[PDB]
């Protein structure tokens, strides 16, 4: 089979983890999906002249048992770390995640990158600068998007597969 890229898109509550999905999915802006739904989705591409499967996890939060939290981190080879420019506490929460992958993965090269979402809004709290700095300290790569325009969606998608690609060179 092709090759496939088991994603995980991870992150609080409201930050844009299922309308990121479904932009890069589907092509269409979703304004409300319930935020307690939890679905993986599938869609073939090419990127850098590969044909391969994005298979993606769009997570929402505490699972049925931690077990299932857990076997997801695991599965997962790369992880979208979404928050929201204009929720501080979602990027505050970042570091929560970044932290319980590589706990559960027991690495400490796990490839990831770090999406601030909602940037077509003009309410922001949440500076391009201090994203940059906490990417800096975490050694990946850091997208803006917006799924309502759906800019920087390819490249935040693609550019975790690109991660992932170095992570299996070693
Ligand atoms: N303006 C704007 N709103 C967004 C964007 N992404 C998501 N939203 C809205 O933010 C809310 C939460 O989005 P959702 O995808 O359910 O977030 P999730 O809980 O992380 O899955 C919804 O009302 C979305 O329409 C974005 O890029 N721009
Ligand atoms: C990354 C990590 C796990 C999966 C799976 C397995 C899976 N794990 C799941 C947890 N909750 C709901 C549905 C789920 N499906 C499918 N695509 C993936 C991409
Ligand atoms: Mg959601």
């Amino acid at each position: 089979g092709m090759t496939e890229y088991k994603l995980v898109v991870v992150g609080a509550g409201g930050v844009g983890k299922s309308a990121l999905t479904i932009q890069l999915i589907q092509n269409h802006f979703v304004d409300e999906y319930d935020p307690t739904i939890e679905d993986s989705y599938r869609k073939q591409v090419v990127i850098d002249g590969e044909t391969c499967l994005l298979d993606i996890l769009d997570t929402a939060g505490q699972e049925e048992y931690s077990a299932m939290r857990d076997q997801y981190m695991r599965t997962g080879e790369g992880f979208l770390c979404v928050f929201a420019i204009n929720n501080t506490k979602s990027f505050e929460d970042i570091h929560h995640y970044r932290e319980q992958i590589k706990r559960v993965k027991d690495s400490e090269d796990v490839p990831m990158v770090l999406v601030g979402n909602k940037s077509d809004l003009p309410s922001r709290t949440v500076d391009t600068k201090q994203a940059q700095d906490l990417a800096r300290s975490y050694g990946i790569p850091f997208i803006e998007t917006s799924a309502k325009t759906r800019q920087g969606v390819d490249d935040a998608f693609y550019t975790l597969v690109r991660e992932i690609r170095k992570h299996k060179e070693k």
